[PDB]
């Protein structure tokens, strides 16, 4: 009977338009502190607009959302402000040699920086347009990792990456370097969904399934999907 908590939505339904139609409807689920929730769900399920809601950028018509905590977002837009990639990815936070290198090596990033003679020192433009898309990938998931946050909010991070830089990433960063961070993956990769504490398939604005890997395997719409 002692509570550990994090998240919890309750009966949540929000609209971005108040009036149409619902952008999610009944939600329910909740996450204990160091847990991994897996979201999973096709293009325009409500992935991102639950995240949104986490972060109080959309606020629901009924149930109540229930975090205290600071948040790290990881987007889907891969961004990229002028200056170097060190300073992309430590953006604003104190620096600490010993986490910034973790960070680095746990998205893959070590050989890409000990390319040049100038490292992480180099001037990126707005954008990072001389950059691979993988490594625009990178340096965003790293940003959103290397900031000290009791709430990870990871938005398909590995939308742009090749299936064995994800894999690698996926094992060193969210499930190694992570292991003890509050973290919800948005992912409809079935491995991942296999090593996370819980997960939630929405479908429509609806949770079509929240629970266990295991309870995922007695029940379909899931194995198309994944
Ligand atoms: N800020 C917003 N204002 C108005 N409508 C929005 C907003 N964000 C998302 N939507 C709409 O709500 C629906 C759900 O969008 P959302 O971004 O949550 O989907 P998603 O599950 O993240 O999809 P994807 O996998 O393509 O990223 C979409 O139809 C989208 O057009
Ligand atoms: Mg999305």
């Amino acid at each position: 009977s002692l509570t550990t908590t994090e998240v919890v939505m309750e009966n949540v339904t929000a609209f971005w338009e108040e009036g149409g139609t619902p952008v999610l409807k009944d939600i329910n689920f909740k996450i204990e502190r160091g847990q991994l929730l897996a979201v999973a769900g096709s293009t325009g399920a409500g992935k991102t607009s639950l995240l949104m809601m986490i972060m109080g950028e959309l606020e629901p018509s009924e149930g109540k959302i229930k975090h205290s905590g600071r948040i790290s977002f990881c987007s889907q837009f891969s961004w990229i402000m002028p200056g170097t990639i060190k300073e992309n990815i430590i953006f604003g936070v104190s620096y600490d040699e010993y986490r910034y290198r973790s960070v680095i090596k746990a998205c893959q990033l070590e050989e890409d920086i000990s390319k040049f003679a100038e490292k992480d020192n180099i001037v990126l433009g707005e954008g990072g347009i001389t950059l691979s898309g993988g490594q625009r990938a990178r340096i965003s998931l790293a940003r959103a990792v290397y900031k000290d946050a009791d709430l990870y909010l990871l938005d398909s991070p590995f939308g742009y990456l090749d299936v064995l830089t994800e894999k690698e990433i996926f094992e060193s960063c969210v499930c190694k370097l992570m292991a003890n961070k509050t973290r919800i993956l948005v992912t409809s990769k079935m491995e991942h969904l296999k090593k996370a504490d819980k997960i939630l398939i929405l479908h429509e604005g609806s949770s079509y399934f929240y629970g266990t890997f295991s309870e995922l395997q007695n029940l379909d719409f899931s194995s198309k999907l994944m």
